[PDB]
């Protein structure tokens, strides 16, 4: 037939499952209702499984555990771990071209009238990478893990987030083929060989190089732009790259929300707990 | 005698992790002199020692730390969590945080309702007590994340670990000092001093609060889970481990990485 769940009913669903329910069709609202109070039995049942699992087997945390094993990947391949501050200036997110009239701008949390919660990490990057060519002639690559925050409104999308963000100055070869081959060991080392990669529009970076896995959208990366690389004092090929951990972990997972993998007062791997 | 000058001591500590305050000199000439030998010396260890992490990379210092607990902790039964920097207004006012107390006037709100984290408790009770309803047994768990705090050993954004346990214990303070033993071990800072709740000291300098009872986190409920927890400064127990000369080397920056300053 053509009746679907409602989009309550999916919400509901969602909300202990990590089913497909979207996919699910019915001749009619009396197979439609009885099939949904079906799933929503199955879904608490194995919802219960998880958690009492995870009980009996404590474990590293599935976000922690992803970015260890990204880090790793990326610091066998001569990656410098970085820790920079949640807090970033008005200054620092002007010079990113994020000011008052762009539409990123009224996403940022403020914190008072000069400073902010980091909306993406490449601020802080460009400031490190700068200060890390003073002390070599050779490539300077880098990366951090940490904390975003955007005012959102909710596919995909949480107001805390984590991004990945790999910076590499002045690369050895090619800067275009140099960002393809770091995204490819983000993403093997992610457990997801399997991804496109695709061209896409940008505010900030005119044009980005976008990660998506059926449609889905990862990472954005992009080889400057030089007015933004000039910005920040970077006057070489430049490249960078941002994942969005959550995401990568919700689908490699098959979690049916992308809140269920992250930070979360409500859910632990993939299950709920209240 | 002569000691270096609060400036001179100021300008060693920025590139220098020597022990400054500690040198008497005879004349001021003497002072002078050793002056400009350690801030030559200070300066160029520390370019080496960056040109050292640029050639051959390392995780980070402060997240090999937090494996290093981590890996002991989930080896004791800890089931590691994840929880959110935003926290409301009532969870602090749960946690008695309210507009009197003196910690209320350090918290940074990011609206009338939200604020970032001063603490993990607030975020890891609630889990812990969400936990119990699915089991009949204890529930172990930490978290490891940054909170925030306005300051005048402080920063304004630093990294706590909080472990806690909630459920059938026996012998609560024995089974907390143990769980302050694990921790401290796997930071590679074995020998502290307990001070009295009951605080975690190196030398006089606090690293960690741990109380058993913490009922207070619980004015929803009449009848409470045993529970205890401990709360580490990650940063200070990073500081005194490397014996960098300040706090701001060792964690987040854009002006240090794992104690080097690299402008
Ligand atoms: N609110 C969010 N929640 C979770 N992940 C996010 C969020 N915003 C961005 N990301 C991730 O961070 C990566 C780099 O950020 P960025 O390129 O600025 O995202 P974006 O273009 O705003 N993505 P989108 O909002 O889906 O169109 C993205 O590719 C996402 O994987
Ligand atoms: N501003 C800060 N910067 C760094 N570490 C901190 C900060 N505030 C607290 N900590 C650490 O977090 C632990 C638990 O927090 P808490 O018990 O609230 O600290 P506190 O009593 O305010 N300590 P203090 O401010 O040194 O007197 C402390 O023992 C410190 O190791
Ligand atoms: N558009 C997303 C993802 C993205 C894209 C290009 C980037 N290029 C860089 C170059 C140098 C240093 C850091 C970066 C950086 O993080 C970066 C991040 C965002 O920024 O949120
Ligand atoms: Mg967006
Ligand atoms: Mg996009
Ligand atoms: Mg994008
Ligand atoms: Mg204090
Ligand atoms: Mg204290």
């Amino acid at each position: 037939g053509t009746v679907k769940y409602t989009d309550a009913q999916i919400q509901r669903l969602r909300e202990y499952g990590n089913g497909t329910y979207e996919q699910k069709v019915f001749e009619d609202l009396a197979s439609r209702d009885a099939a949904f109070s079906k799933e929503m039995s199955v879904a608490s049942t194995d919802n219960e499984k998880k958690i009492k699992g995870m009980i009996a087997n404590p474990s590293r945390h599935g976000l922690t555990q992803l970015m260890n094993d990204i880090a790793d990947a990326l610091v066998a391949e001569g990656f410098i771990e970085v820790r920079t501050p949640i807090f970033i200036s008005k200054d620092a997110l002007a010079r990113m071209t994020i000011t008052e009239d762009k539409p990123l701008f009224k996403q940022v949390f403020w914190i008072d009238e000069k400073r902010a919660l980091r909306p993406m990490l490449a601020p802080n990057l460009y400031s490190v990478m700068r200060d890390l060519r003073d002390h070599t002639d050779g490539p300077v690559k880098i990366f951090e893990m940490g904390s975003c925050f955007r005012k959102e409104s909710s596919g995909m999308h949480l107001e805390e987030f984590t991004m990945l963000a790999l910076g590499d100055m002045g690369p050895r070869g090619d800067a275009t083929e140099v960002l393809k081959n770091y995204i490819s060991v983000v993403m093997k080392a992610a457990g997801l060989p399997d991804y496109d990669l695709v061209q896409e529009e940008s505010d900030v970076y005119k044009e980005t190089i976008d990660v998506e896995i059926n449609g889905q959208e990862v990472c954005s990366a992009a080889v400057g732009p030089h007015y933004l690389d000039a910005a920040h004092d970077v006057h070489e090929p430049c490249s960078g790259a941002g994942f969005g951990l959550e995401r990568l972990l919700t689908i490699r997972e098959k979690y049916s929300t992308v809140k269920k993998g992250g930070a979360s007062i409500s859910y632990l791997n993939g299950a709920k707990i209240n």
